[PDB]
């Protein structure tokens, strides 16, 4: 039986699916294992199921000469040397875009949770202090607010779709303009970047991490915001300068920051932060999630099934449906 | 001689200015709620009252305030105000029919997402300093492809259905009256029986007033019907659900979760009301709570106060208040 290494915990159904066809070396824990431990497991493996924290470069592959396929439970290229894969005759597969929708859902949850002070609200009830309706605990809603999107691709559109009927005025800035018919359907108006930060009550980020988008949301752009403005980051940590965000919060100019992603997980950068600043983590005007954008059971199960089906295709000798090479 | 107006809770300065020409104001410009005893004392010789969520007006209250012409409520659900007793005393009762709807609807949906996505525990984890990167954790329930069931389909029910239009869910509802076909078609709403709603829904969103028919409607029997993992969200009134039965359903792991902006302990018109939220519910991990902040948006509260102020002025000027709940004799 061909050997398969699964680097992270999967649903038992996935183990049940693969076991008849593969000898399984599994990691049914919550932990990410060391690169050394992964290399050890994969040395004589014919297949790998890889997840977001996995990094595949030329060196990794050379140390796994029997590898025929890496089935990824993901969609991004950044961690995987596609050209080195083909060069060593290894199939690299990704999943179709099942991640955008749950992320967009979470982003809007984060906007409402941040605007309505949900962390502090829930803490107040849980503590036993609630004795009835009180005239305070004020927040900001979406109705009549201006929502600005920085970027307008897959998640930008998914979020704009889900804000239809919320009574907001939608605006965006993107490197590529939307076609006129989409703009009119969604009620989106294109604005300049400086204008987006100057005039938005909510700023929802919807852009990728590039050399040119690194720290795009910096002290200069944040200095433009309306006092009390809310910033939501479901994209990548490093499109934002987290130091500058924290300073804008402590100044009281930025009203809140919600994030699913953090500068510290963007490993390619030499002087990336090693953690999230404890003072950011302690700030009251925040709401955080541990990169759970696609953390919907049905979605995660389907992603894993896709990866698993792609691995079985490659092992049976055929070209996998979601082969990227 | 200006009519005396008792205002039980703090109001914006701009509302105090609109009323001051026509009324002597007996105010409570603190953050606190006064006792029953204190409110009765201030209203003894009052012509008007602006009441808020903590207020309760029964026959006994009105008997001790015989000069009252109007009670203007800054709320929509007037379950704690005895309408018939007001009418018997020739007192107008007014409410606010629409202004609370939208921020409450926004909140209800934010609660649904927060509850389904394990936001409380997820945030706590990041704040602990222990985040290292993606983990196969916090897998939850999203709206895409879910069955969303509404119990009640009035202003808040409709505002929520509106806000879910691009979310890829299957929307169904139970109400006392069906929506017309055209509205159902436009919003993708399918009418179902109550037990059907409870048996089939991934999310159950309550949008019902508190009355004798809805009192403990969401009871043990209905909760025994839910698909294991089902999420229940209550933005309306605490006592529409039996909190004891809800906790029990969470503890056996059948109900996947309960989110609530409102609590049984607030429903004063009940003789047997719980005096607190059960510490075991408050401590349960599969929850998400907010302290009756449905309409707590400054710009909205100002308009709510204004509506109530305007109704009170209309009554005091001798006309029929536009948002009167009851009807008094008027010269034709
Ligand atoms: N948190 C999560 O779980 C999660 C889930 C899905 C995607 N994401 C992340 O979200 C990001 C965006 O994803 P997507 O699929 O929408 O990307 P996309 O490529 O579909 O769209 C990107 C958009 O950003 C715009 N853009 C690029 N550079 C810009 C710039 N300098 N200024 C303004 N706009 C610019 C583009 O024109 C485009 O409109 C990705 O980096 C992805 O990794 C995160
Ligand atoms: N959390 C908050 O701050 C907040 C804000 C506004 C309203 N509320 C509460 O929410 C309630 C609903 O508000 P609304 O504006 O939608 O009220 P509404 O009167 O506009 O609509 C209530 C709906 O429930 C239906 N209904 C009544 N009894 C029913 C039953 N037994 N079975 C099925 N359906 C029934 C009615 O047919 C009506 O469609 C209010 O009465 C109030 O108690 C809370």
């Amino acid at each position: 039986l061909p050997k398969l290494v699964i680097t992270h915990r999967v649903h038992e159904e996935i183990l049940q699916l693969l076991a008849p066809h593969c000898e399984l070396i599994t990691n049914q824990t919550d932990s990410t294992l060391t690169r050394e431990e992964i290399l050890r497991r994969c040395r004589d493996a014919q297949a790998m199921m890889a997840f977001m924290p996995d990094r595949v470069d030329a060196d990794f592959l050379q140390a796994c000469p029997e590898l025929r396929v890496i089935g990824c439970a993901l969609k991004g290229f950044d961690n995987f040397d596609v050209d080195a894969c083909t060069a060593r005759g290894v199939w690299l597969t990704f999943v179709p875009d099942l991640l955008t929708v749950p992320t967009a859902e979470l982003a809007i949850g984060l906007a409402v949770g941040l605007g309505r002070h949900l962390r502090a609200a829930d803490a107040f009830v849980r503590s036993g202090q609630f004795r009835g309706w009180q005239p305070r605990f004020y927040g900001t809603g979406l109705d009549n607010a201006t929502v600005g999107f920085l970027g307008m691709g897959a998640i930008g559109l998914a979020m704009a779709d889900r804000l239809q009927g919320w009574g907001a005025t939608l605006q965006y800035h993107a490197r590529k303009a939307l076609d006129t018919q989409t703009e009119q359907r969604l009620g989106l108006r294109q604005v300049a970047c400086s204008e987006l930060f100057a005039s938005s009550d909510f700023i929802l980020l919807a852009l990728p991490l590039n050399a040119d988008t690194l720290h795009l949301v910096n002290a200069e752009l944040l200095a433009l915001v309306r006092p009390g403005a809310l910033l939501v980051n479901p994209c990548r940590g490093s499109v934002v300068d987290e130091a500058a965000v924290l300073a804008a919060l402590e100044r009281g100019q930025l009203g809140g920051y919600a994030a699913d992603v953090f500068e510290m997980e963007d490993w390619a950068r030499a002087d990336r932060p090693q953690q999230i600043d404890p003072a950011l983590l302690a700030h009251p005007n925040t709401l955080f999630t541990p990169h759970i954008g696609s953390a919907v059971r049905a979605v995660r199960l389907e992603i894993e099934r896709c990866a698993a089906q792609n691995i079985l295709q490659a092992l049976a000798g055929e070209r996998p449906i979601n082969a990227v090479n």
